[PDB]
């Protein structure tokens, strides 16, 4: 469980938009750039930029 450090709006289709202060479940952190993040906090699935969140 990791919580996000900044708002990120999502600009394609695949990304998840999230709240500074929400908390994600990490699905796939293959990559070291984006990973595939779950929001406990709303339910939604996407992709995130890694460094906008920290573990929690």
């Amino acid at each position: 469980t990791f919580v996000a450090l900044y708002d990120y709006v999502a600009s394609g289709e695949t990304d998840l938009s999230f709240k500074k202060g929400e908390r994600l479940q990490i699905v796939n952190n293959t990559e070291g750039d984006w990973w595939l993040a779950h929001s406990l906090t709303t339910g939604q699935t996407g992709y995130i930029p890694s460094n906008y969140v920290a573990p929690s």
